[PDB]
DNA sequence: GAGGATGACGATG
DNA sequence: CGCGCATCGTCATCCTC
DNA sequence: GAGGATGACGATG
């Protein structure tokens, strides 16, 4: 009674986001006041997610499995007018009046019995129960896989009216969906290495041509309109900005072109302007990375009866090894550094040959720093320093994760003045930083330089960086998570998954060329028959024309046949034989068609002659030519970024060999 | 004219075809003329006389065109008659 | 980096000219003189004068007031009050032209439409003003408008609290109305001459509606030198008045009317 | 205090006012004017008829 | 009973 | 992603010595 | 000299 309130009612949407807020609130309350979980202190308010209406008849549905059961149990499909309720802006005051007209349906309390539930309350909030959560997610994934294989429908809540709600089912049924969704959206798969947001953006970009430039804010709305994006607008724009970043230490191959200020390498890289201030344009590499002919390979999802993006893609190279996968999710995580793009082609060629591929080293574009690996899955990265004189010194190259403002505030300020425990190390410093390169006119006492050398230049200035790669967990082609050991095994798995598709593409291409080939052959035969002359065009009925076309061995539309054999794999159709203008009756058109019909025959004979092998190399040849062109453009940009200043002076430089602490 | 039959379609060069189209009183594209007389207000064009599919050679298409050509004449006469 | 120059107290009068509540007629004469000079220069084809042609060390206040701020005054006056021919402001004009560019059979988002309008109409006034203009075009409740060009989809603000309590432009949806097809027939596209900016076909300077919009939705414009405030009227009487005028008789006096309003 | 009670049963478009008042004060309100006391009158003038030709 | 003071306002910064 | 100060000018109230 | 405490982080609320 002393408290200002007696009951706490929280309300969220039917999405999984509210589950996290409810869990955090339960944690905040139970952490200090467990005894208040038995006096009707907490309750819940719920909202609808979808409503059907036909002939002034409405039905309420609060669960997606409930909607699936309603579809499986009712013979009316498309008969009911459906209306989705993703957010709060859709509902109106007239609906709120009906919502508050029935309290016993939405206002539901909770129930607590036995201390065992508290363990579950701690399960999602204990830093010492990581393996327990791992087993929990594994059990749920196995159960979902088994239920999907057996085709048995899963269980859901809010089927009928309820007065209370047990915590055990609350944790085991609702928050687990948020955990699964966060894990699915946080870490990309191993097949394409693209997150769902990047996937939606790239699919929307593929939908159009975009010959000219386009705004980011304008593109975000178009992406959200077709990709069914329901996560606000800021996250999508942030993902687009991350895709746009291509500076040193961020990415190695982007899908866009840098137009505007996308954040510099000086202050965090997050100092970019508004998405409407900046412009963007699609790159030329995406055309070769994802060939259009692969659209008939994967099966798209069916949401809102709309053709949407697929679940993954089939790139020519694993993107995780070129741009890095930094994902943080529940149960596991993923952090893979970058590598060299040139070595990937040589490794793939060696694997196609059948030889053991050479070990790779983490590389970065525009980075001259050497990396030595002493222990497996561990790397040491150091920069380069130049000693011009016994007093002056300059840092030539900085290691990865080195920002100008942070490095300055964390190194120069303690070294310049005398701190509480350390004397002033440096005497002077200058920052002549360019757009990409750095300059340090730093002076130091000659006597202190000997001590700095004895201790270590990389050690005193903190130029060494250690990283370990152990979380090699990625989504498999099936959907499972497996902790990997080496990169070469991932390359071999990708190679097998890619080899599986050469035959599929060959089967799709074979016969499809034959269809247009037979179509052109029939058209040429019709032209030759007209030159000879048997079909009278004197106002003859279409029925006699179709009868003659059937009696003279003319097939129907092959394109219609290939279209019919796509969803699951009157009478005849002859529109294509009558939709031809009179230009076909000219000598030049006939002469060019006589060889156009054989231009396809040449490729068809080549496909019948070629093997599934020797195609990957021919596909990579154009890609290597385009990559050399892109590198030439990058060198041209460097020439643009050339002010006219003198080259860096040659000077003594050394790399420290840290003792190996034998970690892990 | 095709029903009567004088223009041979046996791989004749386009030059002879254009010469025949000029000699038989066939004008150029009127849409091109109205487009030209819009900004400030090779030789002849006959693409529209050759971009027609074979469906025009059917009885039903000819019968419907015979009245479609007069559907516009009715509105043209009405415009010439109305104020 | 250019400094300024001050000579003589007379410039202070100009400094007060654009900032005196007792010199309204003086500003009116000033705008009138500028408009007459611009009309004469355009008719004679003589090029006007401009500043910053060569390097300058100082800048006199008299020319500063008479040459630079006057352009802002003219632009604000041109963009604030609509014309008498169509009664549409330049923002509404750009939005309606962009809407005419497409068909829009289904619904569309407001925030998504604003970018498409800004992309083709050469809009350079941020994004908030365009969305606010779209919201004002969307309002159709009692006491606001009598005939809109859109359809009410969502919460466009109620008649209880200011009418400005609407949600985010992305929260709400919109759809083109069916009356616009009859108000602006497509065949009128060959009548007006469009401007040529960026070598691109853009919206015209005005439109030719079947009825004066100022008498159906009101023109509330506040600009420099003058303003405009016209109340609403009845739509049924407009047709009778136009028929009587086509006949050649003296039209009857009208009375300000409002949709769903029984007040005399 | 002029009024004694009031209620606001407002719909989406229409309004409702269950308002009570002293019968004696109603006579004074009538003598003064219902539109005047409750401020229901609104005056507007249209003089700025300036438009772009 | 009249004049200075207070908001109504609609596109833009 | 909601939070908030103003401009140009015109006019309806409105209240006190 | 080792273990708890402090930030690095990337999509979303």
């Amino acid at each position: 009674k002393t408290l200002r309130y007696g009951k706490i009612m929280i309300m969220t949407d039917q999405d999984q986001d509210g589950s996290h807020i409810k869990g955090l609130l339960i944690n905040f309350i139970h952490h200090n006041w467990p005894s208040l979980l038995r006096h009707r202190f907490l309750e819940e308010f719920i909202t609808p997610i979808v409503k059907v209406s036909k002939n002034k008849q409405e039905m309420a549905f609060y669960s997606l499995p409930e909607f699936e059961e309603w579809k499986s149990s009712t013979p009316n499909h498309k008969k009911w007018k459906v209306k989705y309720y993703k957010g709060l802006g859709t509902s109106t005051s007239k609906e709120a009046k009906e919502y508050f007209a029935d309290m016993k349906r939405h206002r539901i309390q909770f129930k607590y019995s036995g201390p065992e539930d508290d363990a579950a309350i701690s399960l999602a909030f204990s830093k010492k129960q990581i393996d327990d959560r791992k087993e929990w997610l594994t059990n749920f994934m196995e159960d979902r896989r088994q239920r999907k294989l057996l085709g048995l429908p899963e269980d859901y809540l809010y089927g009928q009216t309820t007065t209370y709600l047990t915590y055990n089912d609350f944790i085991n049924k609702e928050l687990i969906l948020f955990s699964n969704s966060d894990n699915e959206r946080s870490i990309p798969s191993m097949v394409d290495g693209l997150k769902p947001g990047q996937r939606k953006v790239l699919f929307t970009c593929f939908k159009r041509n975009d010959k000219r430039e386009v705004k980011v804010a304008q593109l975000a709305g178009s992406v959200a309109e077709m990709s069914s994006y329901h996560h606000g607008e800021m996250s999508l724009m942030m993902t687009i900005i991350n895709l746009a970043q291509n500076f040193v230490g961020s990415n190695n191959l982007n899908l866009l072109q840098p137009i505007g200020q996308f954040g510099t390498r000086l202050h965090g890289g997050k100092d970019s302007a508004s998405p409407r201030y900046i412009f963007t344009m699609l790159s030329s590499l995406a055309r070769l990375l994802f060939p259009p002919k692969d659209d008939h390979t994967l099966k798209f999802l069916y949401d809102d009866n709309q053709r949407v993006e697929p679940e993954w893609y089939i790139p020519i190279i694993p993107m995780v090894l070129i741009n890095g996968a930094e994902g943080i999710g529940t149960g596991w995580s993923c952090k893979i550094p970058n590598f060299d793009v040139r070595e990937i082609v040589n490794n793939i060629r060696r694997l196609m040959d059948g030889e053991e591929p050479l070990p790779m080293l983490p590389s970065y574009k525009n980075f001259k720093g050497t990396i030595e690996e002493l222990a497996p899955n561990q790397y040491v990265i150091s920069g380069e320093v130049a000693i011009l004189n016994s007093t002056t010194i300059e840092i030539s190259e900085l290691p990865v994760r080195t920002w100008t403002q942070t490095y300055k505030e964390q190194v120069l300020e303690p070294m310049l003045n005398g701190t509480e425990k350390t004397p002033p190390l440096i005497t002077d410093y200058r920052e002549y930083h360019t757009d990409t390169t750095v300059k340090f006119v730093v002076k130091m006492t000659e006597e202190k330089l000997a001590e700095a050398e004895r201790v270590g230049l990389h050690k005193v200035f903190k130029l060494q960086t250690s990283l370990t790669c152990n979380s090699m967990v990625l989504f498999d082609h099936v959907g499972c998570l497996k902790k990997y050991d080496t990169v070469l095994d991932i390359l071999r798995d990708f190679f097998e998954l890619r080899l599986k598709y050469y035959g599929l593409r060959k089967e799709w291409l074979l016969g499809m060329l034959g269809a247009e080939s037979a179509k052109l052959n029939n058209q040429a035969r019709f032209i030759l028959e007209k030159i000879d002359g048997k079909i009278i065009i004197e106002n003859k009925p279409k029925k006699e024309l179709i009868k003659v076309l059937i009696q003279r061995g003319y097939d129907s539309d092959p394109v219609k046949a290939w279209k019919e054999a796509q969803q699951k794999v009157s009478g005849p159709t002859f529109n294509y034989l009558l939709d031809m203008p009179l230009w076909y009756l000219t000598k030049e058109k006939k002469d060019e068609l006589c060889r156009l019909r054989n231009e396809k025959e040449q490729e068809l004979d080549t496909l019948k002659r070629k093997s599934p092998s020797d195609l990957w190399k021919e596909d990579l040849a154009t890609f290597i030519e385009e990559l050399e062109a892109v590198e030439a453009k990058e060198k041209q940009d460097e020439q643009v970024g050339l002010p006219g200043k003198g080259g860096k002076a040659k000077g003594k430089k050394t790399q420290m060999a840290e003792v190996l602490p034998s970690p892990r």
